[PDB]
């Protein structure tokens, strides 16, 4: 129950199976000093908290409210952070990751996708018995809306849903005014089950700013006529974009369903580890040199199993010397770079000469960080002196 | 070892200490529903067959097989190719050797260099068991002796192998200058280190001359050492990867498996498909076989077009390394049985995206949300690192066992 997982790799001895993640400090792991098993994933504590208040602070120019994805990460010690530092709730795509959540302390989950299945169905009616829970999903047609209101109705409980709108050749929603009322009233033959809780869409599946608009602008239509028919079974009702590059967009063509007093703008957010300028990046995988075997050739105890693909080749940032002080910042003009990714290895270019050993340490950025997530079951935390402080655990 | 409550791909698991081998007990059958989409499906028929193919196999040609177990890293699958005949199993890191230990294996090959004071303080621990058999990779003085002080340092011994290379290769020495280097400094751990044999993988090379090159040279390093008698185990160990170049490195490696002074071992890949180097290269001389084993399963969640489905699976559950996933089985809840997806049905994945794909289908296909389709992948071991619990069902889609992996 909330504890360090003694088979994973990315750690130091575990010496018990009921460790609370939240006690590693009492391990007394510290990188520098090779008490952890590399390759290794290390949020700095610091840079962390640096972000986390960051975006506290941001006081919105619109009013809207933040239900961060967490399929990132998920890791609900985070997600915690996020709703005590000011988060609505947080965004979720499975039933599976909205279970995680709920027994992680997550009390309100947009899932932000169509609940399908009798089990995942029942994965979340196993949540709605806690009155205290919220939790909302997307339907987007007549034979969802029949699913999920005669499964539901079976186990006799209530079931918060947005109704979604979608464009031509994009995912999910509806496509056009006359699936939408087909969707509408089917939710109505389930009214003691079902419960309309607003409106949601994904307007990044399109490109230019005139298509984004004029989706947005329909939304609004949709939103403000259900408000005015008194369709809505929440007050307020939620309306949903993802709001990231199109931010101001969909926050200047939401607030005209705002204006009704009726609705509350809801968006929805990526990675907080880099509203965003002033993010520091606060993780780094860390790996050891393992052979050195031509002078501008070193191989690098890391490899796909540690660093997804999609979140880019990882670029050498730190190097550190078993025995020092300190490690030291790499510059871009050593031209260390990664090359190649295998596997379990990478494939690192040296200059010839370079003050580098077998067993020597690289820490590595990479671009898009929460992607790599995934690929760790568990997350060191550091403080400043690289003493592992707490451990992170995910659920993927 | 028990079921984790809080994983995907899972039916209800009433409990925290439920053994994974007791799944049977909990009645799931994936077209009943009890199980959450998406899973990974193993059918228990074809795993067995295949392990039974390879048993047969290697009682015909003798050739004793270190099957890498670094893409599944599930225990469970090393313990049967184990029981059916596998020398050993092959692995990559520190931390897959302690999970493969605590899973019953008695016998690896870490195919890597071991670096790092925690990662060789893992593989230490694990020394303490007399049953247990190690061996990993040296390629350079430098980590001879960081192994030679550890170890020395623990009172341990520790079996290595010397690494050969090639030029613009990945690891291995290169030429004779650092092969002797990397020996001799061996030789500064007499109570130690103990040099069990030599290792190489030969398909860094794509041209078929520079292989049998290497190989040749891989060989006459071999019966040089134990000319002089350098080996530390009787047998030494020669291990080739023996996969996508097998029926070369056995031409090759002829005289060393001949001999009783050193024993070949090769380290083929996935038992979970016909698509293993060793398996595709063998059929000249073997002139049914290995099947496909795994399959992904996935509800509609939205057919919002006529000719455009979603689904749910992503690249969270299916690997990118794995192919994109084919659509093999469709199954409507409510009917007795799935029927097969031929080609001729028109359905297409067309996009992998986080947690969702776009599947094409001719307009008017018999397809609605809430059924299921099961996805062939063409690389499926490659794609258990996104799974903790991967499913083992009977014939009638009744779940066996779970398989947990160690990623
Ligand atoms: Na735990």
């Amino acid at each position: 129950g909330a504890t360090i997982d003694p088979y994973s790799k990315g750690l130091g001895m575990v010496p018990g199976t009921s460790i609370q993640l939240t006690d590693a400090a009492r391990l007394e792991w510290n990188l520098l000093n090779e008490d952890v098993s590399l390759p290794a994933a290390v949020l700095y504590a610091d840079r962390v908290e640096h972000n986390l208040k960051w975006m506290q602070a941001f006081v919105a120019e619109y009013g809207v409210k933040l239900a961060p994805h967490g399929k990132t990460t998920m890791a609900p010690q985070l997600f915690r952070r996020q709703l005590e530092t000011g988060a609505w709730g947080i965004t979720l795509a499975t039933a599976h990751q909205v279970r995680a959540a709920y027994h992680g302390g997550v009390s309100r989950v947009l899932m932000a996708n169509q609940l399908v299945g009798r089990r995942n169905m029942m994965m979340v009616a196993e949540l709605l018995s806690d009155p205290e829970f919220e939790f909302f999903c997307l339907v987007d047609s007549v034979e969802g809306v029949e699913q999920l209101g005669e499964f539901f109705k079976s186990v006799n409980k209530q079931l918060q849903v947005l109704l979604e709108l979608g464009v031509p050749g994009g995912r999910t929603g509806v496509r056009d005014a006359a699936q939408r009322n087909a969707v509408l009233e089917a939710i109505t033959r389930y009214p003691d089950t079902l419960k309309l809780a607003g409106v949601e869409l994904y307007e990044g599946v399109l490109k230019e700013e005139h298509e984004v608009r004029e989706f947005l602008q329909s939304a609004v239509a949709v939103t403000r006529e259900l408000v005015e028919q008194e369709r809505f079974a929440r007050a307020p009702a939620v309306l949903s974009g993802a709001g990231s590059a199109w931010y101001d967009v969909v926050a200047e063509e939401f607030v005209k369903a705002s204006e009704t007093g009726k609705v509350e703008v809801v968006l929805r957010p990526g990675c907080y580890l880099t509203m965003g300028e002033g993010l520091l990046p606060a993780l780094q995988l860390w790996a050891y040199v393992q052979s050195i075997p031509e002078p501008d050739r070193a191989i690098i105890g890391l490899g796909k199993r540690d660093s997804a693909f999609d979140a880019g080749m990882p670029e050498p940032a730190r190097h550190y010397r078993p025995g020092n002080e300190a490690p030291r910042d790499i510059a871009a003009s050593e031209g260390w770079e990664i090359f190649g990714l295998m596997d379990q290895h990478a494939y690192l270019r040296i200059p010839a000469g370079a003050d580098l050993k077998v067993g020597d340490m690289i820490a590595f950025d990479i671009s898009h960080p929460c992607l790599t997530f995934d690929k760790w079951r568990q997350v060191l935390v550091v403080d400043p002196a690289y003493r592992v402080t707490e451990v992170i655990e995910t659920f993927f």
